[PDB]
């Protein structure tokens, strides 16, 4: 085997620490709190088409039968109704429309339901 040996001495400074200043403390955007702004939204009626019930084709029970029911439908949404509250069609279609109004504002504000 061998051995050896180092005496490495050294020698050291310093000083006391100095002053700092401040930073910054900015701000920033937050939440919506809210989440639903918008509601009843504007149903256009030039942009829907309409349907009548003259009678329903051969299905065993049920198989309506010839009634003022007017049928609507939105395009883009899908969402179908038949009511019937009167004799008159055109009373019918603006009922129609209503209803389908409700339906197709939380399908906006919303999603689907089970889908």
């Amino acid at each position: 085997g061998s051995s050896g040996s180092s005496g490495k001495w050294g020698l050291r400074l310093q000083e006391k620490p100095a002053l700092l200043f401040p930073g910054m403390a900015a701000s920033t955007v937050q939440v919506a709190g809210r989440k639903d702004y918008p509601a009843l939204l504007p149903l256009n009626e030039s942009e829907l088409e309409e349907q009548f019930v003259k009678g329903h084709g051969p299905g065993g029970q049920a198989t309506n039968k010839t009634s003022n029911c007017v049928v609507l439908k939105h395009v883009p949404s899908g969402i179908v109704v038949k009511c019937h509250q009167t004799r008159s069609v055109d009373q019918n279609r603006k009922i129609a429309r209503k209803v389908l109004q409700e339906k197709v504002d939380v399908f906006y504000n919303s999603g689907p339901s089970s889908g």
